[PDB]
């Protein structure tokens, strides 16, 4: 029962920053941006409309390939999304397969399809 539609827009990020906490806490495990996806209680993700980890053009609503693509930005979604009411994927060069295009900014764009339980 198609009845939903979510899209997350994020951009790689991990500048050398050795200073971000002046309290009794610590968490040196965040050198990249994360994607936040989640549907209402009663619906489940079953398919991915688009997913690219390189230089996607357009915006949330009609993304589109640009020129550089890792030809593998869709195999990581079906493996870490479909089958869960919520989806979360960390963008990093250690979760996809090395680096895609060199000398090219890194922008992440994704789109999930939520409907109902199957």
């Amino acid at each position: 029962r198609t009845v939903s539609g979510v899209c997350a827009d994020v951009s790689e990020y991990h500048p050398n920053i050795k200073n971000w906490q002046i309290e009794s806490y610590g968490e040196p495990e965040f050198h990249t941006a994360k994607v936040h996806l989640k549907c209402a209680p009663g619906q489940t993700i079953s398919a991915i409309k688009f997913a690219s980890f390189g230089t996607p053009l357009g915006t949330c609503g009609t993304f589109q390939q640009g020129e550089c693509h890792s030809i593998n930005s869709n195999s990581v979604l079906e493996r870490k999304c479909i089958g869960l009411e919520r989806c979360v994927v960390a963008i990093s060069p250690s979760n996809f397969g090395g680096d895609p295009c060199p000398e090219v900014m890194k922008r992440v764009a994704v789109e999930a399809v939520c409907s109902t339980a199957a």
